[PDB]
């Protein structure tokens, strides 16, 4: 892997990962974009040069390090008008951040409009030296990090503005059903050995259901927090979230089929699709024929648990907090709304808004997709379910933060004991009520948006603005941050 100091060049190639060839984005001229690893308390310097041609994908970039706190550096979160301009082409920005108290399964993306779903995405293992699992397993490396993406045929600003997937990807590759003979994934165990896989959702939109032929699999992180164990026999994976798990290498030597069925698309495993390969060692270089068995242990969210059994923040009761919102989606003139307002980018990125003077939420743009937070506060938030927001189940994503899920899609109950923690959280379908908690000891604005990015594009997000007062002195940037809306906005249409 590289990192956690690095150089990210950016560019336009074209790609084959389904055996059908078209343009996209490259990082360090490969695709997929490649792993970037650190350890728990370590710098990342990760340089980006974006030298992109293409307006089609966009000339202009910005990265998301998904699940990184960012304390201090709200300036390197990366949403594009949210946390700052774009990098615009021919020039280099660099992300430099801490991550003092995080460890494990994260990722990078473009967070500038539907730009990832066209290549710009990979992984990142933070590890930790002391890891309370470590010793489940042998081997914990780069080969044991699985991907899991949706690929399309038409980019992003091509296709429909809500496309369907022609392949998935497993660390890369995948069939399409026009492409049978296409290259699959391998992933290749020793008998008798123990391992840490770590499964990424690179995903634009489709969630998928993973599991692996003959195999149960030992959940251990969700969306890098540490987890009592939990075997399972599938994994619903969502857009943007990531598991580990431990697999015992202990079935016989053979090749068994990894599979990864989406909620959209193609939605079976005919001739090889929405699939990789588990090989033994020792085993022949050929397909698996394994049958899948009907999933008898599925992962189920309000089963989870974290490591230390960590408490919701507030008091035992709906509403027991600080402050309590509700986030009523909604659906009009083909745009997602919350509560009413549909997320347009405003022309100065909203922490720019705030470092220039915005005082309140009512001062900054969008006007009513901005919240308010309080320094030093339990919140709690609601996402309820509904069908008038097509596309669902939604997966939200709360930036600079893990939250509390009080309660999980799928159950009527409520945890304030010992929920699971996370930073990506379906929610669900008609009659669910996805509730969040978490504490506001980070200045600053955060997205909170669904992480479907073409619903995103479409406006499905808000903005918490996070103790506003304390924002400037806790976030000092540095000067290539501030100069990188001058140079944006400088730039002809045509080039951004
Ligand atoms: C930079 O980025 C872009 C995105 O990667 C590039 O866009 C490509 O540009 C061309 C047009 O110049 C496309 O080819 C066209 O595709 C359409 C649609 O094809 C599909 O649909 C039709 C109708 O349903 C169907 O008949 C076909 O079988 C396809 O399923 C065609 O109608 C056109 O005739 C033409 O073939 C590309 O599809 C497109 N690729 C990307 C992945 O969308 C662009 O080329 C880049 N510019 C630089 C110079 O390379
Ligand atoms: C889901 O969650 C929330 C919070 O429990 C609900 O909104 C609250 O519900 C009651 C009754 O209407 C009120 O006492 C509060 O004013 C609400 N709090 C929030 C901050 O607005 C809501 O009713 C639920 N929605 C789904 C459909 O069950
Ligand atoms: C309007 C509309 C329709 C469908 C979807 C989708 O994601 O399926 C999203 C928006
Ligand atoms: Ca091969
Ligand atoms: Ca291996
Ligand atoms: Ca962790
Ligand atoms: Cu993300
Ligand atoms: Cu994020
Ligand atoms: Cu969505
Ligand atoms: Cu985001």
């Amino acid at each position: 892997a590289i990192g956690p100091v690095a150089d990210l060049t950016i560019s336009n190639g074209a790609v084959s990962p389904d055996g059908f060839s078209r343009q996209a984005i490259l990082v360090n001229d490969v695709f997929p974009s490649p792993l970037i690893t650190g350890n728990k308390g370590d710098r990342f310097q990760l340089n980006v040069i974006d030298n992109m041609t293409n307006h089609t994908m966009l000339k202009s970039t910005s990265i998301h390090w998904h699940g990184f706190f960012q304390h201090g550096t709200n300036w390197a979160d990366g949403p594009a008008f949210v946390n700052q301009c774009p990098i615009s082409t021919g020039h280099a920005f660099l992300y430099d951040f801490q991550v003092p108290d995080q460890a494990g399964t994260f990722w990078y993306h473009s967070h500038l409009s539907t730009q990832y779903c066209d290549g710009l995405r990979g992984p990142i293992v933070v590890y930790d030296p002391q890891d309370p699992h470590k010793s489940l397993y042998d081997v914990d490396d780069d080969s044991t990090v699985i991907t899991l993406a949706d690929w399309y045929h038409l980019a992003a600003k091509v296709g429909s503005p809500v496309p369907t997937a022609d392949a998935t990807l497993i660390n890369g590759l995948g069939r399409s059903i026009d492409t049978l003979n296409a290259d699959l994934a391998v992933i290749t165990v020793t008998k008798g050995k123990r391992y840490r896989f770590r499964l990424v959702s690179l995903s634009c939109d489709p969630n998928h259901v993973f599991s692996i032929d003959g195999h149960s699999l030992t959940v251990i992180e969700a969306d890098s927090v540490n987890l009592k164990p939990q075997t399972v026999d599938s994994i619903q994976i969502f857009a943007a979230q990531r598991y580990s798990f431990v697999l015992n290498a202990d079935q016989d030597v053979g090749n068994y089929w990894i599979r990864a069925l989406p909620n959209s698309g193609t939605r079976n495993f005919d001739g090889g699709v929405n699939s990789a390969i588990l090989r033994y060692d020792g085993a022949a270089p050929v397909e698996p024929t394994t049958s899948q068995t009907p999933s008898t242990n599925p992962l189920v969210e309000s089963a989870l648990t974290t490591l230390e059994g960590t408490a919701a923040p507030g008091s035992p009761a709906p509403g027991g907090v600080d402050l309590a919102l509700n986030m009523a989606f909604g659906f009009a003139g083909g745009k997602f709304t919350i509560n009413g307002a549909s997320f347009t980018p405003p022309t100065v990125p909203v922490l720019l808004q705030i470092l220039s003077g915005a005082q309140s939420a009512q001062d900054l743009l969008p006007s009513g997709s901005v919240y308010s937070l309080p320094a030093n506060a339990d919140i709690e938030i609601s996402l309820p379910a509904t069908a008038a927001a097509p596309g669902f189940p939604h997966p939200f994503h709360l930036h600079g933060h893990t939250f509390a899920v009080v309660r999980s899609a799928g159950s009527s109950t409520y945890n304030y004991e010992n929920p699971v923690y996370r930073d990506v959280v379906s929610t669900g379908s008609p009659g669910d009520n996805v509730t969040i908690r978490f504490r506001t000891d980070n200045p600053g604005p955060w997205f909170l948006h669904c992480h479907i990015d073409f619903h995103l594009e479409a406006g499905f997000a808000v903005v918490m603005a996070e103790d506003i007062p304390e924002v400037a002195a806790t976030n000092p940037v540095p000067q290539a941050w501030s100069d990188l809306c001058p140079t944006y906005d400088a730039l002809s249409p045509d080039d951004q």
